[PDB]
């Protein structure tokens, strides 16, 4: 199944934040309507917040998270959760290796903001 | 129902990170071994990170998040989501007023780390 | 925070299924656009499916689940989760008493169908 | 990533319920500690329940859902959600073709019971 792709409401501000837990440097790309809108990278095994940014979902609302480790795409897992019919989290984990913790880069998208 | 309480595996490292989206200063307390293990405080209307830390879940694994604003307890919402039977997110929203966006402090707990 | 209220896409078929796990008879009502559209009742301590139905979310998309025991409303917990950006579950648990598993009546809504 | 595999608490009863939304007959196998514990088959384009059972998670707590259509394993998507730190849902969708809603068979696992 496709993972790391979320339909947000259009023209809406959202937070995107990436955490690293791997001996390898992670590179996280965030695409809005198929165009790169943010890129984060770092190397930590203790959950460093390698990036965080406010983006606008634009007219399509399409947001896609990709993760790579020196050019090699990682396998993704993802889901969206909604609390009290209002508060939205889109969640991504990624695996660059052999141990299947899926925490090598962890991405959380949240909206609404403000 | 009780909200903002999660049973993690005992004696396990986890990340906790708080974001603010309110005109009011948010105070986030994170309890482990039924004592305050971390306190974050800050104000943003742009999803700023007001705190991030790595903690150990202690003998019981019970982690509780409480949010207050100028001494008033915020109403909480929460859930835990597990991806590929391995990657865990414990999520908290909170409301400090009337508009019911539940984003005034948003708290993300994730594990495993490393 | 409000629980058991979900906004579905308009004019969309969904399934709703109720389980009972209590010594007390559970009454589950499902409302669409603030109108009762399905009712199920029964007593089971073995997860009986006390009812399942296909409904249409209608022009408003508003779906509410209510649970009562002998006319007393039960307290609810709820959340919505989306897999692969397409498969939706709206989840409800309810508590009629003191023991706090919120499993006295459990309701699952799923879409899309067909 | 592996999908449809969940670690439940050991020696705990859980419910499993299966819905179909396809012209192809669906087969759902529920394994406990790598042995078939239940098998459901049926055909519906209207979300009919094709199977429901109460099972015991056994010594390991390992439960696996497998779906097949015409003897071919379907692609799965899955996640576990926990409400109020007590009420558990393990959720599976499956795809037997290309269409990508992952609703051809939908499986819901819930615990605790009783
Ligand atoms: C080389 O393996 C990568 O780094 C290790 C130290 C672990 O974080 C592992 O999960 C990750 O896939
Ligand atoms: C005064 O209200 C508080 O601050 C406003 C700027 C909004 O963030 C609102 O959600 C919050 O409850
Ligand atoms: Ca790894
Ligand atoms: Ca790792
Ligand atoms: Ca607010
Ligand atoms: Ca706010």
């Amino acid at each position: 199944a496709t993972q790391g792709v979320f339909t947000l409401p259009a023209n809406t501000r959202f937070g995107v934040t990436a955490f690293a837990n791997s001996s390898n440097t992670q590179t996280v790309n965030v695409l809005v309507n198929n165009e790169t809108a943010a890129t984060f990278s770092g190397q930590s095994t203790n959950n460093a917040v390698i990036g965080t940014q406010v983006l606008n979902s634009g007219s399509s609302g399409k947001v896609q998270v990709q993760v790579s480790v020196n050019g090699r795409p990682s396998d993704l897992v993802s889901a969206q959760v909604i609390l009290t019919n209002e508060l939205n989290f889109a969640l991504v984990g990624s695996e660059d290796g052999t141990d299947n913790d899926y925490n090598d880069a962890v991405v959380v998208i949240n909206w609404p903001l403000g």
